[PDB]
């Protein structure tokens, strides 16, 4: 599913992540942007041989399974596929998990690069919320 920004936003607040770990809503729509450009079947192969999934570009190194990525764990104890649903339920929990790991949004590159310390608000501005 590609989602629409106003839409997204709603999604995440249903589901808890506004204001999660201090983190605004414009923040999250702003990694969801940059990471997948608002498409929950986004997928990345790593150099490592790890790959990001969905709207958050959660990865299997960490975060969920896959079966192929040696090594790795499933934190957030559920298949990678998971992350791919039009439902966001599953990214989301999983999202708050990896926010809460100690590095909150620096854990997202594209979150660092592209939205820290940016006018992240725009990312909400309109949404009737």
């Amino acid at each position: 599913k590609v989602f629409g920004r106003c839409e997204l936003a709603a999604a995440m607040k249903r589901h808890g992540l506004d204001n999660y770990r201090g983190y605004s809503l414009g923040n999250w729509v702003c990694a969801a942007k940059f990471e997948s450009n608002f498409n929950t079947q986004a997928t990345n192969r790593n150099t490592d041989g790890s790959t990001d999934y969905g709207i958050l570009q959660i990865n299997s190194r960490w975060w969920c399974n896959d079966g192929r990525t040696p090594g790795s764990r499933n934190l957030c104890n559920i298949p990678c596929s998971a992350l791919l649903s039009s439902d966001i339920t599953a990214s989301v929990n999983c999202a708050k998990k990896i926010v809460s790991d100690g590095n909150g949004m620096n854990a997202w590159v594209a979150w660092r690069n592209r939205c820290k310390g940016t006018d992240v608000q725009a990312w909400i501005r309109g949404c009737r919320l």
